[PDB]
C-alpha cells in the first residue's frame, strides 16, 4: 500500500462525507449518486451501505469505505457500470474525457480543483499521451 494511494482514498472519502463527521450516511451517498446522474432509491442506498456495514451501525466509516471501493474495482462484472461511469464524464459523447469535462464533474461533486490539479488527474490516467482519457484508459483506471 502506497502513501499516495492512502491520500487518494482520503480525498475520495471526503467527497462522500459532505459534513466531514467521519461517516457516510445514506443521505450523503444519495447526494453523491444524484450529482453523478444516478437516482437510487432509499432501499437501494441502505442495501449499498449494508453490504460493507461491518459494525452494523447503518453508516460507512473509513475502513468500510475502503472495502466498498476495493470490491468495485475488483469486480470483473458490471462493466456496464464502467461504461455508465465513463458517460458521466464524457458529456459530449465524443469518446474522450477532456480536462474540461473532468473539471465539470468534480465541480458537481463540490470539489475545488486548480487547473493544474485537473491536468494532473488527466495525466495520471492518460496512457497514449494524447492528453485525454479514452474508454480503454478509463477502464484501466477503474480496474485493479
Ligand atoms: C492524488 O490527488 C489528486 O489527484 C488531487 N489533485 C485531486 S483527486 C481527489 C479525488 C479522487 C481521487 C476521487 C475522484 C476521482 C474520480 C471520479 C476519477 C476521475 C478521473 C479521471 C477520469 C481522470
Ligand atoms: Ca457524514
Ligand atoms: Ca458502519
Ligand atoms: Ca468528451
Ligand atoms: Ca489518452
Amino acid at each position: 500500500l502506497t502513501e499516495e494511494q492512502i491520500a487518494e482514498f482520503k480525498e475520495a472519502f471526503s467527497l462522500f462525507d459532505k459534513d466531514g463527521d467521519g461517516t457516510i450516511t445514506t443521505k450523503e451517498l444519495g447526494t453523491v449518486m444524484r450529482s453523478l446522474g444516478q437516482n437510487p432509491t432509499e432501499a437501494e442506498l441502505q442495501d449499498m451501505i449494508n453490504e460493507v456495514d461491518a459494525d452494523g451501525n447503518g453508516t460507512i466509516d473509513f475502513p468500510e469505505f475502503l472495502t466498498m471501493m476495493a470490491r468495485k474495482m475488483k469486480d470483473t462484472d458490471s462493466e456496464e457500470e464502467i461504461r455508465e461511469a465513463f458517460r458521466v464524464f464524457d458529456k459530449d459523447g465524443n469518446g474522450y474525457i477532456s480536462a474540461a469535462e473532468l473539471r465539470h464533474v468534480m465541480t458537481n461533486l463540490g470539489e475545488k480543483l486548480t487547473d493544474e490539479e485537473v491536468d494532473e488527474m488527466i495525466r495520471e490516467a492518460d496512457i497514449d499521451g494524447d492528453g485525454q482519457v479514452n474508454y480503454e484508459e478509463f477502464v484501466q483506471m477503474m480496474t485493479a
